[PDB]
């Protein structure tokens, strides 16, 4: 487990 | 998009 894959960054909201 | 979910807190850096 760690930073990298998963949930924060990505898909979502934003640009 | 950026922002939300695929990327950041779950699996990666830490391990």
């Amino acid at each position: 487990l760690x930073l990298x894959l998963x949930l924060x960054l990505x898909l979502x909201l934003x640009l």
